[PDB]
């Protein structure tokens, strides 16, 4: 099992709002968080800190349930951020979303867990298919519908989240398994990934087997589209 990531700029915003983990010691959890609000970078720090501090000290605990073990995970981030919200009153709107993936210990089983528009992607015999629904209020309301006409992206918001972190009414976190299979890809990215880059080419890029140059590869494909925002991949290869 291999897995690379990559966080940049982008081409237009000034400093890069994004933040990511991955566990290269055990390699058995992934995060990736796309902060709002200088900062922003506080909120997205926060939730990558808090999580993986969560995940590192719970995890023997608790892995044989790790849809509390998540849950209890990103509640611990929220209410740092809270914490740190309550107190400072200019960084009182800070937020921001997180994908996580746990795998499980025998490592064919990852717990996709995420609140905001940040995706998780698995791509297995060239079907890219992506695991997490954003929460946006564009696409809970396409996914009803109506408003099905795609079409979605864009309008007003498009941009605006449904759910993020920093919330002290955070009641939605998002957890599904999903079976992996040898060869498969598990891609955990910022929407700055997916602004730029069709379902199509990121399929492309993760056909890739050295996931060094796929991740590299899909962010300069972000910047070489626009690069209108901060742009983050882990890519795995199981
Ligand atoms: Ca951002
Ligand atoms: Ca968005
Ligand atoms: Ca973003
Ligand atoms: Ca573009």
């Amino acid at each position: 099992m291999d897995v690379a990531g990559l966080t940049d700029c982008g081409l237009i915003r000034k400093s890069n709002q994004d933040a990511f983990y991955i566990d290269e010691k055990h390699q058995r959890f992934f995060i990736v968080a796309d902060g709002m609000g200088a900062g922003g970078e506080e909120a997205s720090r926060l939730a990558v800190d808090h999580i993986r501090q969560y995940l590192e000290t719970h995890l023997e605990d608790l892995q044989h349930d790790p849809v509390t073990l998540l849950r209890q995970a990103f509640l611990a981030a929220n209410h740092a951020i809270v914490e740190q919200q309550r107190q400072n009153s200019a960084r009182a709107d800070m937020g921001t979303t997180a994908v996580v993936i746990l795998l499980d210990e025998k490592g064919d089983r990852a717990w996709c867990a995420h609140v905001g528009d940040s995706r998780i992607y698995r791509w297995r015999k060239d079907q890219l298919q992506q695991i997490t629904s954003d929460h946006t209020w564009i696409a809970q309301a396409v996914q009803l519908g109506s408003l099905t006409i795609e079409q979605a992206r864009q309008h007003p918001w498009r941009h605006v989240l449904s759910q993020c972190l920093g919330r002290e009414d955070l009641s939605q976190i998002d957890i599904q398994p999903i079976d992996l299979e040898p060869g498969d890809r598990l891609l955990l990215c910022s929407d700055g990934l997916t602004e730029e880059l069709t379902d199509d080419v990121i399929s492309i890029y993760l056909s890739e087997p050295n996931v060094q140059k796929a991740a590299a590869a899909l962010v300069d494909a972000a910047k070489t589209h626009g690069g209108r925002d901060n742009v983050t991949v882990v890519v795995i290869s199981v």
